[PDB]
């Protein structure tokens, strides 16, 4: 999709439940010797101060166009309007620290006005923190 390759995210609020669907991700970059790596999709709701909101997909190891299908649900307060859903893709790495891989977030009152569906362009780690650019087609 760019730079980072793409994520097909669908994500919508339907109680004070907020339901996400983390599907595929494709033209991920390479972050390992051997020219792949072993992606995996953190979920959080940032900010984050006592860090109880981590969820996390399985990972996939030696593939940088991984196929999760795997969904989760946040339980929603009042307190998280004001928060967004983070999306980050880390390289899962055994003698080193993972290797971040890319990026989104939405805000709970975007997602609650418009669910979100379809492929979004994967950002840096900083600038992740603060939008996501859908991608049509
Ligand atoms: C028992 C070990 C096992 O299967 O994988 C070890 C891992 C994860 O390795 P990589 O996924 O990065 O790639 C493996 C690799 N370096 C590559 O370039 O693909 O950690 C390392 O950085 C060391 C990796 C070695
Ligand atoms: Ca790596
Ligand atoms: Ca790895």
């Amino acid at each position: 999709t760019e730079k980072r390759g793409r994520i097909y995210l669908k994500a919508e609020v339907t109680d004070e439940k907020l339901h996400v669907t983390v599907r595929d991700a494709k033209n991920l970059i390479p972050m390992d010797p051997n020219g792949l790596s072993d992606p995996y999709v953190k979920l959080k709701l940032i900010p984050d101060p006592k860090n109880e909101s981590k969820q996390k997909t399985k990972t996939i190891r030696s593939t940088l166009n991984p196929q999760w299908n795997e969904s989760f649900t946040f339980k929603l307060k009042p307190s998280d309007k004001d928060r967004r859903l983070s999306v980050e893709i880390w390289d899962w790495d055994r003698t080193t620290r993972n290797d971040f891989m890319g990026s989104l977030s939405f805000g709970v009152s975007e997602l609650m006005k418009m669910p979100a569906s379809g492929w979004y362009k994967l950002l840096n780690q900083e600038e992740g923190e603060y939008y996501n650019v859908p991608i049509p087609e």
